[PDB]
């Protein structure tokens, strides 16, 4: 059976992609040059500096979005790197859309792959790696929340990336059943018109399943 | 044939670990504080920020050695962060062994994994994570050439995390037959007592064969 271990090496292949994206926003949050930067009272006169760094890493990581969320005096601050704008604006109370911030920074986890709606521009939405720095303000959360804000089209391509005799349909849903994007135990089912083979796996980095259905 | 996907898994295995230490070393030898400390003329002043720079790294890739050669002037720098030391000195003409650095600048390669044995300390041998940087000096070469030094005894222990019912060894080999580490078509060979099976796989980000042995 080819169909089931294909399944498992484009998992694979997704796995390490977002793991490269992972280790980078791993390192970005817990950056010493970004921990000093926000040491220092987040100087604007040092924001150009800010910017090209960030830009290092998104040539890099080819990712549409790059975030830092950090804590001063009590304040959060978020700023964002996206096609060439420096966008920077100060964390909303529980009450508003930036509450997933004080969702991710009450759990435990080290790392969370939450899809929201941009705050910058509510009309596009993205797959956020919010990835925790292991330095902790004075108000106990972390001092820096950075990572990469990913398009989802980008999603699309790279499961669009391999194909099965270049005929099928390879879906991504969350835990719910939200269908997140469109390009082990494998079983038979007949589809509208022509029958088909089915078959699910779970990815734990993503939190989330991923189908695929091949015909002939 | 559960043994072949296995072998396969476990090489993905290694895979994703050396893929993180290779993101992590693309984007510390493109790092734009990196280069700005090099532009700034390596000021010992900023040394310590330095060294605590790569500390986070080195927390986080578990890697014994993180090196940085930075060209200024015309001169070659070799920085080295290791077991808290923070060592510098003077690159080497080619006619003493730092020629590696030469080989490396003058290949195309953006990236090589190179074994040596330590220039600060001749007696450890370790394997080099070359990555270049996309700026180049004035003289033509990478302005920046940093990485991590991964201690072989690593190697021994993330190819013994994974073993095939407790017994048979696995070995990692050069491309001259030179035998790196130890714990598709597969074959049968008899070996001094018991015969076993073996099967063999190439590694092309380490370069570098993958065989194992299994009786029983
Ligand atoms: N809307 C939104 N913006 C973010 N920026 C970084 N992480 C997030 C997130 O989870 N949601
Ligand atoms: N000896 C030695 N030291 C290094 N430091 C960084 N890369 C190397 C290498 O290839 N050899």
């Amino acid at each position: 059976q080819e169909l089931p271990a294909q399944v498992k090496g484009l998992a694979a292949h997704i796995n390490l992609s977002l793991s490269q994206d992972l280790a980078i926003s791993e390192s970005l949050a817990n950056s010493y040059f970004i921990e000093q930067w926000v040491r220092e009272g987040l100087p604007e006169e040092r924001q150009n500096d800010i910017a090209a760094y960030l830009a290092r890493l998104m040539e890099q990581l080819d990712t549409e979005l790059l975030f830092i969320a950090a804590q001063h005096q009590g304040r959060g601050y978020y700023f964002q790197l996206r096609n060439g704008e420096f966008l920077q604006r100060i964390i909303q109370p529980p009450g508003s859309e930036d509450d997933w911030y004080y969702h991710f920074t009450d759990s435990d986890n080290a790392y969370e792959l939450n899809l929201d709606s941009d705050t910058f521009s509510p009309d596009d939405a993205f797959v956020y790696v919010n990835y925790r720095s292991t330095v902790n303000a004075a108000n106990g959360r972390p001092l820096v929340v950075a990572g990469a804000g990913l398009d989802l089209s980008q999603m699309a391509s790279l499961i669009d990336d391999f194909r099965l005799g270049g005929s099928g349909h390879a879906s991504l849903l969350s835990a719910e059943g939200e269908l997140l994007v469109r390009s082990l135990q494998v079983h038979e089912a007949t589809r509208d018109g022509q029958e088909v083979l089915v078959s699910t796996i779970w990815l734990p980095e993503l939190q989330r399943y991923l189908m695929v259905e091949v015909d002939k």
